[PDB]
RNA sequence: CACAUCCAUAACGUGCGCCCAGAUAGGGUGUUAAGUCAAGUAGUUUAAGGUACUACUCUGUAAGAUAACACAGAAAACAGCCAACCUAACCGAAAAGCGAAAGCUGAUACGGGAACAGAGCACGGUUGGAAAGCGAUGAGUUACCUAAAGACAAUCGGGUACGACUGAGUCGCAAUGUUAAUCAGAUAUAAGGUAUAAGUUGUGUUUACUGAACGCAAGUUUCUAAUUUCGGUUAUGUGUCGAUAGAGGAAAGUGUCUGAAACCUCUAGUACAAAGAAAGGUAAGUUAUGGUUGUGGACUUAUCUGUUAUCACCACAUUUGUACAAUCUGUAGGAGAACCUAUGGGAACGAAACGAAAGCGAUGCCGAGAAUCUGAAUUUACCAAGACUUAACACUAACUGGGGAUACCCUAAACAAGAAUGCCUAAAGGAGGAAAAAGGCUAUAGCACUAGAGCUUGAAAAUCUUGCAAGGGUACGGAGUACUCGUAGUAGUCUGAGAAGGGUAACGCCCUUUACAUGGCAAAGGGGUACAGUUAUUGUGUACUAAAAUUAAAAAUUGAUUAGGGAGGAAAACCUCAAAAUGAAACCAACAAUGGCAAUUUUAGAAAGAAUCAGUAAAAUUUUACGAACGAACAAUAACAGAGCCGUAUACUCCGAGAGGGGUACGUACGGUUCCCGAAGAGGGUGGUGCAAACCAGUCACAGUAAUGUGAACAAGGCGGUACCUCCCUCUUCACCA
């Protein structure tokens, strides 16, 4: 029943000097911990924001060890950190994620708490991004096109993230509050404690099973961290930046940071050289190849997706800056779907998937019409619908084609193309198609 | 500058598939010699050919029509194709009799049947002249907007593949090829197919492995790749601003309106030349995934007497080069969205795909048409299958004969073997004297063990347990090294081989010669025969010491760094005060810079050290060393599912001038290789899981003389069943293979 360290951050001290906020709240504590107190938990077996969709197994408040903590009966558990990670099939960002056990299961949403202790009157931006989405893909469809300030758009290279750490600035930087200078030593426990587990010992950076679904938390926080002073060069920057070009956005991704108004070059080098002076100075981790050279003109690039633009393409641009489905992604998006042949002679095809004893063609209804969906529906806005559309084309006569092929007829492909499928009406029909393609096109994606 | 829009069709995964001899059971393969066959008219040469002509006939010669000549053809058959058709092929249900039904008997009449391939053994036979597919409605049954926006006009105003969807008439391919006819030689080692497996990744471009049985050999299909408003909508339409002329000037440039510096109308989208623009056909090559090799329609190649003719002049289209339009014209760069440089609109800039990559060479083959050159022939010169018959020869299977061990499953098996009366009238005598059977007579009621049946009977029974040779089928896709079983035979002069030397391949295999007796053969299948192998399993270490850098560091230390520990409601507190309700006091965690066990680094002694002795000679089987592993690996337990490939052939086919490919189970035999190894059902015997029916006064009290019978007591005295879980369980799909 940690319904303590609730007090530790809350009362922590308010005499000599302790917790950051001393500016911003006295009284935005009380609801939080209640909150916290009984209501994110009054059982952390049920009452969680937990991973049974809200939490784990129905425990007592953690009937076995959570009935306490301070006594440290699961003391400063390491939960031996193995390098483990996720990576999702667009916008780049893999997950940090590792073994949750009970004791993680709960960790879960204890620095779920102290998030949101970090959160009420101190955080900004739930998940990345400077505007709070609640997912990359929400994300994706808000954080890109707002602002066209000046031109010459920017790029972002390096990791830090999984590979380099300081995790001890880290868990200090934070401690100063919670972790009273006095009178409070029941906390970094395991924000400290993500013991990686590969040979090595530094702790709650390999995508920690100490805290697994609440690694990417910790991992947002020191992003969070890193943008604490991306404020000051936020100061100092859109100063003339807009101005060099204007005569007629500091991004926060999961991976990949660029700025707002941009137009000179020499203000570019001052971007990379601050960049430098404090890449390491604050990451341990250090610019890549300088990161970008602040690009003059646009350029089809890669940015987690819909491309910065300050057969399969078309003439799409002008003096309001506008996303690019590039189709870079669609290069490997469509060889991993191994179905289509890159050239017989520079030629695109349908091929099942080297699957011989396949599945039931309805469930693979379900595979295709499934991923078209999450596929086009997570694609919100980007320039050409028209490569879209040509890839659905594809993608279609794919996702038939594979049928037929599940069942070694005389070349089935028209038959079933003109025979079922949306068009001839394939319940068994498959609505969710070149109709529901351009359905998803416009509801919650022109939306 | 757009929303809708995109070729079909066989083989690979079934039967019979083991072998030992066939050799017309069907047959077939090919080989030869004998007969026929039929060739627009006739004759010719004299075969009775031929096609060779003589003259004459017919067809056609679109090379965008038109007459004539001049050019090429003209049977007959065989093969074959689609339709439809005994339905005997050949199968099912009834069916049939048959262990006594395990099953076996199905053309029995019915149904299907060119069986999904029987080619490696056919449903036949039959007719006729035809079956998808693909194009274009052959007619129409829905929409669709009618040109100047829509207003009512359907102004049929005009749009039928106008559109949703039924009728294709037509085609063409399907509905085709076979045929013997001057004789050579040279430009073939000609220009070109061509050497040469295999699998197992490394797949990173690496030129690896089994054994690679050929080397050398890495960059790589491409666009990056129409710039004369082809600039802004993909790959068709599909709207537009810009370029120019606004046109009419909607009352549509059709009657009902606003059209205006205009909706709306075409547009106002190089310079020429050149050609053909020719439709079709004839022949070649390109064509959407389970892939490879096929089969059709569509996509490009060439292709189709000349003349006398009448032609009767075609556009457009494109080709090349000129324009400059290129969004630049990227590439790479410097540099206000538009700018600038070698590009060159293909120069890496990419992209992509890849393995002894490609590509190249290498020396083993084929290498038509005989392309042509030149010889020669040249009685119209020549003339011998094209088929189909006969005669004979030789090979022959997946067909015939001869087969046949390894257990299986189940039934009788009268086989056996085992399963034999419950108490009385109460010695004497009888329950079959009354008792009440039991076992048993028809779902067998009683969800269960004596059919509710009367009871018989009172071993019989009919019960279980076993065997079940009987029977039948299960097993013949081969199936590491290993012997045994079944046979040393009928396979046997004649081929894994006689004996061998040679070549002999990666590789056995076949050449020189040797017995007639297994001589060499060497029988089949299926079983048993150890370690490969195999996954699981633990046991034991992943040392047994000691040495080989520390990650080691857990630790002690210390950098004792590192400061600090005050009910939990608490918002400068309220904490409830107490040395001190702040020394953190001396407990908590901070990396440990030294130790740091270890994961281990490797040496390792390996060899009577652990993890084997085989311990022999011999002590008597010990045995130092030495051969000997042994954590410096041994043991336990199940299984081994053909996927190929190279070489000799029943035969095959198809694709081919042939090579050489495709397959025909890794193809059938003998080698030699590499790689066999699950799911999903599933269907068996198991246990447990649970429950409940009881034959069995086993319990009720007992009528009792007991028994037989009395529903609790099935309170599970018990098979059982009973539903879940448990596992070798193919009985079907998994790639037979991108």
């Amino acid at each position: 029943t940690m319904a303590i360290l609730e007090r530790i951050s809350k009362n922590s001290q308010e005499n000599i000097d302790e917790v950051f906020t001393r500016l911003y709240r006295y009284l935005l504590r009380p609801d939080i911990y209640y909150v916290a107190y009984q209501n994110l938990y009054s059982n952390k077996g049920a009452s969680t924001k937990g991973i049974l969709d809200d939490t784990a197994d129905g425990f007592s408040e953690e009937k076995i060890k959570k009935i306490i903590q301070s006594l440290k009966d699961g003391t400063y558990y390491p939960q031996p950190v193995r390098r483990m990670y996720i990576a999702k099939k667009n916008s780049k960002k893999m997950r940090p994620l590792g073994i949750p056990t009970f004791t993680d299961k709960l960790i879960q949403e204890a620095v779920r708490i102290i998030l949101e202790s970090i959160y009420e009157p101190v955080f900004e931006d739930v998940s990345h991004g400077f505007r709070p989405q609640r997912s990359c893909h929400t994300a994706l469809k808000t954080i890109k096109r707002e602002f066209g300030g000046a031109r010459w758009f920017v790029e972002g290279d390096i990791k830090g993230c999984f590979d380099n750490i300081d995790h001890v600035t880290l868990i200090g930087l934070i401690n100063l509050k919670i972790k009273d200078m006095k009178m409070s030593q029941l906390i970094y426990k395991f924000l400290k404690a993500g013991y990686l587990e590969n040979w090595q010992y530094h702790k709650t950076y390999s995508g920690t099973p100490q805290g697994g679904i609440l690694s990417p938390l910790l991992a947002n926080i020191y992003l969070h961290e890193l943008d604490k002073f991306v404020l000051q060069l936020k100061m100092k920057f859109d100063r003339e930046s807009p101005e060099r070009i204007t005569p007629e956005k500091y991004v926060r991704y999961a991976d990949d940071f660029i700025i707002s108004v941009k137009g000179s070059k020499e203000d570019c080098q001052w971007i990379k050289e601050q960049l430098k002076l404090f890449i390491h100075n604050k990451l341990k981790m250090e610019l890549s190849e300088e990161k970008t050279l602040i690009t003059h003109s646009s350029q089809p690039a890669r940015f987690l997706g819909y491309d910065i633009r300050v057969v399969k393409k078309r003439t799409l641009n002008g003096s309001v800056e506008l996303l690019i489905p590039l189709q870079d992604k669609i290069r490997q998006f469509i060889f991993d779907k191994k179905i289509a042949i890159q050239k017989k002679d520079s030629s695109w095809f349908p091929v099942h998937r080297k699957y011989l004893i396949r599945s039931t063609d309805l469930e693979i209804i379900t595979i295709y019409n499934s991923e078209l969906r999450g596929i086009c529906n997570y694609y919100g806005l980007a320039s050409n619908f028209n490569q879209l559309n040509y890839f659905a084309y594809l993608m279609e006569y794919s996702c038939l084609k594979t049928i037929a092929s599940k069942h070694k007829g005389t070349l089935s492909k028209t038959i079933s193309m003109f025979k079922d499928g949306s068009g001839s009406w394939g319940i068994s029909q498959a609505p969710v198609l070149y109709g529901y393609a351009r359905n998803t096109l416009e509801n919650r994606l022109k939306a």
